[PDB]
């Protein structure tokens, strides 16, 4: 057990949490979780973590790292988990996660990351999860993604993506979680996302989308059960928008430009349905989403805003649909 | 394998970060570790964790938790970490803890404790780290860490604590590190140290301290290493406060308001001396100080407050000390 240290004896663990260390240390070959968290690592040479063949999880998070030499990992074969995330990495260099073969999770969120490049995930074979939210990612250029044929929950939140390429996620046609809130994506990328088939949750909250074009979901319409909508500054539905979506369960459309919704906007399978701080017109058009109201307990404060004579009166409640 | 969460077959692993849970999920009963982090718990009854048996991990932070009521952990016998960290937890009442016998690390910073009654800590009879960083702590009372017999180290730094009463440390005899710095201890606790038997690292920063009286290292003397008393508004060293000093190695003194160093000061041993900005009088006194310096390399050096001649002049070059 290395000296500021401290080890669990029946549990091969090595806890160096803000013990003021300045080099990776030296530890039993049979170690299987190494935790070296708040220390200053400002340079992973390649090998350096040599002798720790039995490794299963690596904690480096808060370690002020900056640069992540090719191989810097090239001998932990056996890692499941590996944590960098709040450091200083600008450049995540072709060959940096080399023979991680097992590895499973990869955390890389809160860093300075700006580019992810051909090739980096290519031995990545059992990724399932990877995080990446708040970094400064502008473009998801094609070949981002090749090898990680496991990845399914893929967190790309509090970026500066601007745009999707549409080869951006050919290599991952089975993500289930799909995060991208919280970037500047001017419009909803249909290219990039036609490609993905089984998403389940799909997450683009915060980003000026201004309106949701025809097919929006086809591709991923019998699997799409949550969707996130909120505050994209959404003016529009396309009357295709919702075109083939078959399951969707839980949707998000508060704090929009909204004033109607789609007539085949898909209430059979909805379960939840945040739709508050929109200037709803209670017309005939929204008789769909009347009824689903009408139907739940839950009592959202959803109120009209045209026209006049209902102005204020909750959906739920009003008048405004007798005639309809 | 709980909805939303996903699990990992061989290490029995169930992760279930930030993915939107509002009551303690039901897992198999030989999951060894459940992550639960930035999920909303506001209240963890009694018995929040019944049928796991095998549980040796335990992570709740960021979930927004308020109030663990007394047994909350009853049945997790083999737990070993527990993380409560950024929460807000106000009051940790007797039995919040019971059954949690194999505990060695426990994670409290940053909540809002404000008081550690008698008997909190008693059935944590392996606790190893106590970590109450960025709490709200006025005042440990006698007996508040009773029954801790394995603790070795205590973080207590970024709190308000004003006083210790003498008797607050005599079941904690052992610790070897203790850190209380950025509190609000108006003066040396002599009462309450003189308990610890072999303290390694005393770290006492930014607290308005003025002054260090006699034997304040007396009971320690022969384990201390690492003292830490910058920002202590410290003005001088008693004559004897370093009597039984022999292993002092490390010792951080800048921002302070010294000019003179006791004579009795341990060079022996010391390998670094931070001793930036302080009113340093060259005279007789700091001969000491010279030789010490002129020994080590890319030390630095602090400059001369006094005599008027010698304004300016660092300690390792000045003549002042010709006449010695
Ligand atoms: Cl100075």
């Amino acid at each position: 057990c290395p000296q500021n240290c401290h080890c669990h004896s029946d549990l091969q663990h090595v806890i160096c949490d803000k013990v003021g260390l300045q080099k990776i240390p030296k530890v039993s070959e049979k170690t299987k979780l190494l935790n070296l968290q708040r220390n200053n690592f400002p340079v992973l040479a390649a090998n350096s973590f040599r002798a720790m063949p039995n490794l299963v999880s690596l904690h480096l998070q808060h370690c002020q790292i900056r640069e992540v030499a090719a191989g810097a990992f090239r001998g932990l074969k056996q890692l499941i988990y590996l944590y960098l995330s709040h450091n200083d990495i600008r450049v995540l260099r072709a060959g940096a996660f080399d023979d991680l073969t097992e590895l499973t999770y990869l955390y890389l969120d809160h860093n300075k990351v700006t580019e992810l490049p051909r090739g980096l995930l290519s031995p990545l074979v059992n990724l399932f999860i990877l995080q990446l939210n708040n970094n400064k990612i502008r473009e998801l250029r094609a070949g981002a993604f090749q090898g990680a044929k496991d990845l399914r929950w893929l967190y790309l939140s509090e970026n500066a993506l601007s745009s999707l390429q549409p080869g951006a996620l050919d290599d991952v046609e089975n993500l289930a979680k799909f995060h991208v809130d919280r970037n500047q994506l001017s419009s909803y990328p249909s290219a990039a996302l036609s490609k993905l088939r089984v998403v389940e949750e799909l997450k683009l909250s915060h980003n000026p989308l201004k309106s949701i074009p025809d097919n929006a979901f086809q591709s991923f319409g019998r699997y799409l059960e949550t969707l996130w909508l909120d505050n994209t500054n959404l003016e529009k539905f396309s009357d295709g928008a919702f075109l083939g979506v078959t399951t969707l369960k839980h949707v998000h459309l508060e704090n929009n430009r909204l004033n109607q919704l789609p007539s085949n906007f898909p209430f059979d399978s909805l379960e939840t349905l945040a739709l508050t701080n929109n200037p709803w017109k209670c017309t005939c058009q929204l008789r769909g989403l009347r009824r689903w109201l009408e139907a739940k307990a839950s009592r959202p404060d959803a109120t009209c805003a045209s026209p006049a004579k209902f102005k204020g009166q909750h959906i739920r409640d009003t008048d405004a649909f007798r005639s309809c």
